[PDB]
């Protein structure tokens, strides 16, 4: 109504997004989040942007999850609005892991930033990538505060990272996957 609040167990919002080609569908094609979900296979959805350090710091660990589990689970990176958009002048005095991105003007800018991200962090095609639409519908529906992971299973939210200081933890996602595939 006036605000959204998603929780564990609820139906996963079928947000509108745009494909970002990640070759080994047409680049920029419109699609929906649940287009990437299949049978009882978990879909691990990782929301963030290049200027969000908690997100980029764990992108290598995300890549490893994709490598270890893509035969049994699907992976989707949803590129949202920049956490810390650049103004182009100030020089990060520390060498930083990720790269600067200015505030997106349009969908093309957001898709371009996702293309930059995929190259910088060596994400493989099995890590499917989309960009949120410019109305930020996926960001708002999934309650993302700069970065979040949601695992969708059987059309419902099976895992939803919390709001604590260290709630964004891809090794907790690893644990979920280990449990799901264990006897």
């Amino acid at each position: 109504g006036a605000y959204k609040q998603v929780k564990l167990g609820e139906d996963a919002p079928n947000s509108s997004v745009v494909h970002v080609s990640n070759p080994e569908t047409a680049d920029g094609a419109e699609c929906h989040l649940l287009d990437f979900a299949s049978a009882e296979r978990p879909l691990v959805v990782n929301f963030g942007s290049a200027t969000c350090p908690p997100f980029t710091r764990q992108l290598p660990a995300f890549r490893q999850l994709v490598e270890e589990f893509s035969s049994v689970a699907d992976f989707l990176l949803v590129y949202i609005d920049e956490a810390h958009p650049s103004d182009g002048w100030a020089v990060p005095g520390d060498s930083s892991l990720s790269f600067e991105v200015a505030a997106h003007r349009n969908q093309e800018d957001r898709c371009a930033a996702a293309h930059q991200l995929l190259e910088r962090f060596s994400l493989p095609p099995q890590c499917q990538v989309v960009a949120d639409r410019m109305d930020n519908n996926a960001n708002v529906a999934y309650g993302v505060a700069f970065e979040r992971v949601c695992i969708v299973q059987r059309r419902k939210i099976a895992y939803l990272g919390g709001k604590g200081p260290f709630s964004y933890n891809l090794q907790e996602v690893r644990s979920w996957l280990e449990k799901n595939f264990s006897k």
